[PDB]
Parts: structure tokens; C-alpha cells; sequence
């Protein structure tokens, strides 16, 4: 996994609700393998289900997907994982409401 990318400074800052590591998927209403957006928040399935959150990177040109299930990051556009001090913030918050 990388220690950047250039993708990085299209995360926004976490809505003050907080992030829902059971919301389901915005199109499908699936609760299996979903990613939250790190631009817009919204919430879409993983490539393995209905590849809702790819369909958004498609749409949105949004880059970095955070995995709630394994709190994962990753860049559509570098096709990686990515770990940097940046994203501590929002996976932390994750771990909170994920663990607890
Ligand atoms: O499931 C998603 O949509 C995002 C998460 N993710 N996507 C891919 C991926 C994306 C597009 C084409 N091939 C692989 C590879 C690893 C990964 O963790
Ligand atoms: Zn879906
Ligand atoms: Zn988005
Ligand atoms: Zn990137």
C-alpha cells in the first residue's frame, strides 16, 4: 500500500454526523461490503456485490473509498491502497462506531 497518492486532497472533512459503518447501500440497500466516499459521504457496495461504489467513482470522478468492513482505503485512479496521516481522522472514526 502507498504511503500517498495525488488523490489525497479530494477528501473533505467527515460530515459532523459521523460516519454509519451498517448504512447500506445508496442504490442496492445491501448491507454487504460497503465503502463510504471520502469526497461526498455517500455510501455504495463493493466491486463483489452490485459495484455500486465503482459506479460512483465512474460518475463523480471521486477517488478514495473508504471499506467498511476493513477499513481499507482505496484510489480508483492509482488502483491501490493508500495509508497517510490525512486519513487517520476519518478511519478512526470509523473504528469508533465500527468496535463501540
Ligand atoms: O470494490 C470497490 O469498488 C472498491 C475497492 N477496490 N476496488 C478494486 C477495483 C476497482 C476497479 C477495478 N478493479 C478493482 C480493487 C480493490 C479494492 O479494494
Ligand atoms: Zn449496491
Ligand atoms: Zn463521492
Ligand atoms: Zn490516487
Amino acid at each position: 500500500p502507498l504511503p500517498w497518492c495525488p488523490h489525497l486532497v479530494a477528501v473533505c472533512p467527515i460530515p459532523a454526523a459521523g460516519l454509519d459503518v451498517t448504512q447500506p447501500c445508496g442504490d442496492c440497500g445491501t448491507i454487504q461490503e460497503n465503502w463510504v466516499c471520502l469526497s461526498c459521504y455517500q455510501v455504495y457496495c463493493g466491486r463483489y456485490i452490485n459495484g455500486h461504489m465503482l459506479q460512483h467513482h465512474g460518475n463523480s470522478g471521486h477517488p478514495l473509498v473508504l471499506s467498511y468492513i476493513d477499513l481499507s482505503a482505496w484510489c480508483y485512479y492509482c488502483q491501490a491502497y493508500v495509508h497517510h496521516q490525512a486519513l487517520l481522522d476519518v478511519k478512526n472514526i470509523a473504528h469508533q462506531n465500527k468496535f463501540g
